[PDB]
């Protein structure tokens, strides 16, 4: 238990409004550990009050301050009062779906292809583990240096629909597995290839599982050479097993990686 500190009200400030929304409210903030000479940044996560187990609330969070790996979040402190605020290190560029739309004409393919080789090296992390993650996406990625990325939000979901960023038997079943987050990881491939674009544009959630049960898929990014898309497409199968494992994208990506104009074509690269 001494990887998850227990934070008091006094041993953190909230100073700037980071990002708000239905999950509640997210904040730069400084961690100034009591007996201790530094100020930490730190972004704190203030989750929606809620009418609803403390025992099961610190559990969860004993795993989440537990994950050891450069390219996902950890859990650095929490506190509990009448709502769960989540303290964990400030990544000072903010989340990757932002990052790529805001530098659409500078990302070059070695970022690109860095950056699906970091998510994957993260998510296999996360299934050594045996965790799921169930919300994997651009918006569920944070840039710490443009060069490191880390998942973020793991065990948010247990602690509490990305419909578009589901795989077809957890939107029929609400089945969860490690294969059915190399869909996301999929869908999440696609918004960084595109610069970020809305998958399923303008299609409610409600129609998506006919979409993808008449076999449509989303289209070919226009940069992404036939090699890349290959590799979306699989993940996308309705077959979980048959789906890529997260230990075969780290090598297929760094292969890419080494060589990286030769699967993105992107102008000015
Ligand atoms: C793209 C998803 C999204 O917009 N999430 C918002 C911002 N969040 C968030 N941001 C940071 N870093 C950051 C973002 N901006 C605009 N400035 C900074 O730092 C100066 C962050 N670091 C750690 N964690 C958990 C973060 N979350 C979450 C939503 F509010």
């Amino acid at each position: 238990q001494a990887l998850l500190r227990i934070l008091k009200e006094t041993e953190f400030k909230k100073i700037k409004v980071l990002g708000s929304g239905a999950f509640g409210t997210v904040y730069k903030g400084l961690w100034i550990p009591e007996g201790e000479k530094v100020k930490i940044p730190v972004a704190i996560k203030e989750l929606r009050e809620a009418t609803s187990a403390n025992k099961e609330i610190l559990d969860e969070a004993y795993v989440m301050a537990s994950v050891d790996n450069p390219h996902v979040c950890r859990l650095l402190g929490i506190c509990l009062t009448s709502t769960v605020q989540l303290i964990m290190q400030l990544m000072p560029f903010g989340c990757l779906l932002d990052y790529v739309r805001e530098h659409k004409d500078n990302i070059g393919s070695q970022y690109l292809l860095n950056w699906c080789v970091q998510i994957a090296k993260g998510m296999n992390y996360l299934e050594d583990r045996r965790l799921v993650h169930r919300d994997l996406a651009a918006r569920n990625v944070l840039v710490k240096t443009p060069q490191h990325v880390k998942i973020t939000d793991f065990g948010l979901a247990k602690l509490l629909v990305p419909i578009k960023w589901m795989a077809l038997e957890s939107i029929l079943h609400r089945i969860y597995t490690h294969q059915s987050d190399v869909w996301s990881y999929g869908v999440t491939v696609w918004e960084l290839m595109t610069f970020g674009s809305k998958p399923y544009d303008g299609i409610p959630a409600s129609e998506i599982s006919s979409i993808l049960e008449k076999g449509e898929r989303l289209p070919q990014p226009p940069i992404c050479t036939i090699d890349v898309y290959m590799i979306m497409r699989k993940c996308w199968m309705i077959d979980a097993d048959s789906r890529p494992k997260f230990r075969e994208l780290i090598i297929e990506f760094s292969k890419m990686a080494r060589d990286p104009q030769r699967y993105l074509v992107i102008q000015g690269d």
